[PDB]
């Protein structure tokens, strides 16, 4: 089955600019985001379809999450991705697909969706600690690359 969960966000970053440092998150990330310590490309250009090998440590493990990018649309100002392999992927999980969509604000800022979907083999339920854990994340790197570029106004 999948499950998904949609949640609205809001960012005083316009949205372009929000669009474009989510393009850079392989060299954005590793340094906001302290457990992630490095992002390679295992295949592809960085567009649809190329996988991502990231190196993690949780609890002093270092571990390796795979990621595939699945689209990168500048029309709806969209950056997604999925985990296809590694730890990261829980064992009831198939696939889980991170989802970021854009428009413009009231006040020159953003509003965004954020969607997790949370995909599994027929009738198997997933853990609910991982929704937990799979919102918190997608909100983390969201907050990562505002963050960015709040603190470094004039690279985007």
């Amino acid at each position: 089955g999948v499950f998904t969960f949609e949640d609205e966000i809001t960012s005083t970053v316009p949205p372009a600019k929000l669009y474009n440092a989510m393009k850079d998150a392989d060299s954005i990330t590793p340094k906001i985001i302290d457990d992630v310590k490095s992002v390679e490309i295992v295949e592809g250009n960085g567009g649809p379809g190329t996988i991502k090998k990231l190196t993690i440590v949780e609890d002093g493990e270092t571990k390796f999450i795979l990621h595939k990018v699945e689209s990168i649309d500048e029309a709806n100002y969209a950056y997604n991705y999925s985990v296809v392999g590694g730890v990261a992927l829980p064992p009831t999980a198939e696939k889980i697909t991170f989802e970021t969509k854009l428009v413009e604000g009231p006040n020159g800022g953003s509003i965004g969706k954020l969607t997790l979907k949370y995909h599994t083999k027929g009738d198997a339920k997933p853990d609910e600690e991982e929704l937990k854990k799979g919102k918190a994340k997608g909100e983390g790197l969201f907050r990562a690359i505002e963050g960015y570029v709040l603190a470094n106004p004039t690279q985007y």
